[PDB]
């Protein structure tokens, strides 16, 4: 590879490269655009395309200015028709925007001068700067077209610090340096973001020098032991794995069901046998977050508890020493991303400790997308943002986001809390931090209570770079280690 190309492999591929489809699932989107705002090393909300902000005290009404010196791609000039034109896109449901939610509570956007922007609140969001790092949409291109559809989201223009080249779809995608980048001076003159779902194949082409970086999985990172063409860089996390209960299931929609599942498994096990301590046991979606309680009750490792709790469900053991009731055994399956041995492991040693139990289980081990997993018994799930509590929250856990309901919904299990519905919406709109993590200690007590998951472990990353890279920065990543090539315009060779 030579010196003036970066080739990082990424195990997650979006189908349009456009912030209003973004699932925070990708690592394109943050290069092609840049929104108002943006986060440094420590996760500190920074100035983006807008060099500064003020907020009334009520928080409804947001007045932001913004930078004059920024174009985009198409040497077309950034301005505030761009903004107007952004936020009011992911606003309309005829969009079917993925981040809907995170808009839905604006009342107008009103363009004051070509730099002023005012945004005005139905409710407060205080999330809302946040959301506003998401990129920015070029108004000139998008005005007239179907957002939905439309043939900017496989050529995109942004005002990221790269540029979009070209796209092998299955393969990569080619980038190259915004010679204009208003932020800083991009390093790299080509990227190429390389789609390797399989992480052997992505040790495989470390090995050959095919790309400089990947995030490779605990299981294998021995293999780069004594390798001096490898440095690697241990990185935290939000993200957590879960066996995701689907609640159309006849067993699983039982409550006494799903908490003996959860008293069934040893999760300090799990994390020291199979994680080596590259992690931490989980018990709730919201452990490295400011609005973690750390005051909650957790399902503690106990299987006669476990047993007592189905007896009293109404199931009888049978001759096998299996649950029964009403004629039916206790049975269903956990669905695992083949291509994650850490999930399929998971799985593996879930099935275990449920026939320990007395419970039946079937592991079925796919590709991912090859099956539709808001559809099987159960399913090794992972969510988890650095960012807003309420960001990896409220569309995965909120009933309204029921993927069955909501084709932009992540409540793939089709959970319904009226108590977690309560405090995610309370929480989303109060001011008052204090108040926010009171609404979202309430949302963990209300997880307790009725388990849509069984939580399992908090990931750390491991990211296998080529030695000759300069200025690569580590902080807390997202799902899927998503964020780790933040700073990807610092690096170079
Ligand atoms: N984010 C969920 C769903 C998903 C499927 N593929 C990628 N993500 C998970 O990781 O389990
Ligand atoms: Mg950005
Ligand atoms: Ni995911």
């Amino acid at each position: 590879i030579p010196k003036d190309t970066l080739i990082i492999a990424v195990e997650n591929e979006i189908a349009r490269i456009n912030p209003a489809y973004s699932e925070d699932h990708d690592a394109v989107i943050n290069l092609v655009f840049s929104g108002l705002t943006r986060f440094d090393e420590n996760m500190s909300l920074k100035p983006d395309l807008a060099k500064s902000w003020d907020i009334s005290k009520d928080g409804l009404v947001y007045d932001i200015f913004l930078r004059d010196d920024v174009l985009w791609h198409d040497g077309v000039k950034f301005s505030a028709d761009d903004v107007k034109f952004s936020i009011e896109a992911f606003k309309n449901p005829k969009n079917n925007s993925s981040i809907y939610v995170n808009f839905e509570d604006i009342k107008s956007v009103e363009i004051l001068n070509p730099s002023h922007v005012k945004i005005t609140l139905f409710k407060p969001y205080p999330a809302f700067l946040d959301a506003l790092s998401i990129g920015m949409l070029p108004k000139h291109l998008l005005e007239n077209e179907n957002l939905n559809t439309s043939s900017f989201n496989q050529n995109p223009i942004g005002t990221g610090p790269y540029k979009f080249v070209k796209w092998k779809k299955g393969e990569y995608v080619e980038f190259k340096a915004n010679e204009h980048f208003y932020l800083d001076k991009v390093k790299t003159p080509r990227l190429i973001i390389k789609h390797i779902f399989d992480p052997s194949i992505a040790s495989a082409e470390l090995k050959n020098g095919k790309i400089d970086a990947a995030l490779i999985d605990v299981s294998l990172l021995n293999i780069f032991k004594n390798d001096e063409n490898f440095g690697i860089l241990r990185e935290k996390s939000a993200d957590y794995r879960a066996l995701m209960f689907n609640l159309d299931n006849e067993f699983l929609k039982d409550l006494k069901v799903r908490q003996a599942l959860n008293y069934a498994v040893d999760k300090e096990s799990i994390v020291k046998n199979l994680l080596h301590d590259y992690a931490f046991v989980a018990n709730h979606p919201l452990e490295r977050s400011w609005a973690n309680s750390k005051n909650f009750k957790i399902y503690k490792y106990d299987p006669k508890k476990a047993e007592d709790l189905l007896v009293s469900a109404g199931f009888k053991k049978n001759k096998d020493g299996n649950f029964e009731k009403d004629g039916k055994i206790l049975e269903f399956e956990i669905w695992a991303m083949s291509n994650d041995p850490l999930r399929v492991s998971l799985a593996g040693i879930l099935q275990s400790e449920f026939r320990k139990i007395g419970v039946v289980s079937k592991v079925v081990a796919k590709p991912a997308g090859s099956f539709d997993y808001s559809k099987v018994d159960s399913f090794l799930i992972g969510w988890g943002s650095p960012l807003d509590p309420d960001f990896h929250t409220f569309r995965v856990f909120e009933s309204s986001q029921d993927s069955a309901l909501n084709d932009e919904g992540w409540n793939f299990g089709h959970y319904h809390d009226k108590k977690v519905d309560i405090a995610l919406q309370k929480a989303r709109n109060t001011s008052n931090l204090e108040e926010r993590k009171k609404y979202y200690k309430d949302f963990i007590d209300a997880l307790y209570e009725n388990p849509p998951f069984i939580f399992l472990a908090y990931l750390d990353f491991a990211l296998v770079y080529n030695k000759d890279l300069k200025g690569i920065k580590t902080r807390t990543l997202g799902h899927h280690g998503v964020g780790f090539t933040w700073n990807v315009y610092e690096w170079s060779k």
